[PDB]
């Protein structure tokens, strides 16, 4: 699924995303666009042969088992193919777990070089929420 912003925004809220660990919702929304443009099914191959899965793209590095990461963990104890699910929540609950963990959004590379310190609430900007 390709989300549209606000109805993004939406589902973050209601997942209680919306300034889980000091970040706004804008900041979380900014990061989807970056990360995924707003896709649910994307996925992205990292250079050490790890993949990132979904709107939040979430790495098999650490997070979710995909079967071909030699090494990984599997943080969120779910398959990574559950990260491309037209349904946000495994997203949101694993993304909870990755932000807890000690730097922050920092651990999305696009949110720190393209929303990090940017006006971010210009992403929920015009939404009903
Ligand atoms: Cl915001
Ligand atoms: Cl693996
Ligand atoms: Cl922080
Ligand atoms: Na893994
Ligand atoms: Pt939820």
């Amino acid at each position: 699924k390709v989300f549209g912003r606000c109805e993004l925004a939406a589902a973050m809220k209601r997942h209680g995303l919306d300034n889980y660990r000091g970040y706004s919702l804008g900041n979380w929304v900014c990061a989807a666009k970056f990360e995924s443009n707003f896709n649910t099914q994307a996925t992205n191959r990292n250079t050490d042969g790890s993949t990132d899965y979904g709107i939040l793209q979430i790495n098999s590095r650490w997070w979710c088992n995909d079967g071909r990461t030699p090494g990984s963990r599997n943080l969120c104890n779910i398959p990574c193919s559950a990260l491309l699910s037209s349904d946000i929540t495994a997203s949101v609950n694993c993304a909870k777990k990755i932000v807890s963990d000690g730097n922050g959004m920092n651990a999305w590379v696009a949110w720190r070089n393209r929303c990090k310190g940017t006006d971010v609430q210009a992403w929920i900007r015009g939404c009903r929420l």
